[PDB]
């Protein structure tokens, strides 16, 4: 199942993200469980937003908000909710909201799958109009959610995002 | 799996249902396997009609036709197929078809997922042309399939839909 | 899971394919994976072109390509990728890419899904434009992958189809 799926195959430059939101799509949040391993309605979302790129998660990690870490993967064409996608960290947006600051980092798919993201090494060869996108989603998709906040504080480089999925992996089970 | 799904996480106000066909979607009639889990093409409907609703299944349940409870939830947007949403039973369609008797509830999401079906309590609180729409479509879906017929009997209340819910739970046992 | 779905129910004029990339769909080649049994994107597709059928594998299986057999299924709508249909060989496209000769399957749904494929019994009941679509599809997808190449030799009929079934299945557990 989706729970048996692998962080990565060589951590951290070297990652699995499993999808469960795709870009530009209907604003309904997905999630997988912790049990059945499939793919919940977690929430519809209220304001008149779309994910600007695919959203997943690494699967075997733990983020300190109680949560595996949440990765933004961008993509040609938008994936299948539940799938997954082999790719490779380039930065991170900070983030806080309430309380668990909630940082969210970006992966660039594989260059096995496509080499169309080859030349983004790190961060800032992202567009500045996609990053602009994504701080502007975060910083107002829960607008309409009472007692839900999120200040964007900025952006980090790859080995920051790398160092993420470290940490994340090993707060892994532990306790 | 798809088959370790709880039926409900507090039955009945409080159900999980497994969503095989999307609202508004192509006729391709999809089910869950019983041993696989997976989705399967159960049938290429005939008519020229489409779901008015997400139409799904309660996991840990069966109805006396020898299937679980079939619920209809509708949402905002239309849900992947083999995707759960935890919904809130406030109705049920009754109805008559070949092979003994085939009653379909309707749970609309909970409030967790979203405020927007709060102010429905009960089937009444549905909009007259949805009712109208579902009622008409299980009339008519399987018209031009020789030997099945479906004659629709009528709408009953929550806890109506919520009494057939825990009899085939527990009539939840023997495959 | 995906991986406990049956090669068939009576093989060989019986068979389940796992749809991994619907027809007419975004160029993303999605496969599933062999220990998760999770939908993988495979490859992001170079060439500007759709398959012209639903493409999928048949599970416990394997060519000699190190793969299982892959199947074509023409339907009215395109699948859901990760879901199953019930159908029935009814011819074979030989083709050689190497390492490891590419013959691709061409089943269409069961009769007990839909009677519209009934009268397709061998490989020249199908359309000569849709033959010569799938023919071309193969012949060019890869164009623009450098030390890919493909030569499409021909069509067999549903025996040489069912033959490369049973062939594949045994081939398979077997060391």
């Amino acid at each position: 199942s989706l729970l048996n799926v692998p962080a990565g195959k060589d951590l951290p430059e070297d990652i699995y993200v499993v999808i469960e939101i795709p870009a530009n799509a209907d604003p309904i949040k997905y999630e997988i469980d912790k049990e059945s391993g499939a793919l919940f309605v977690d929430r519809f979302m209220s304001t008149a937003m779309f994910y600007p790129c695919n959203y997943g998660y690494i699967n075997h990690t733990l983020s300190l908000d109680g949560d595996p870490v949440d990765v933004l993967v961008p993509t040609p064409y938008p994936l299948q909710p539940g799938s997954v996608i082999r790719c490779r960290p380039v930065g991170v947006l900070k983030m806080t909201d309430e309380a668990g600051e909630d940082a969210k980092l970006v992966a660039v798919p594989h260059s096995k799958l496509s080499k169309e993201y080859d030349h983004i090494k790190d961060v800032n060869d992202l567009p500045e109009l996609l990053k602009a996108q994504i701080a502007h989603f975060f910083e107002h998709y829960k607008d309409l959610e009472k007692g839900k906040w999120v200040k964007v504080e900025g952006w980090e480089n790859a080995e920051a995002a790398k160092a993420e999925i470290v940490a994340s992996f090993e707060r892994a089970k532990n306790k």
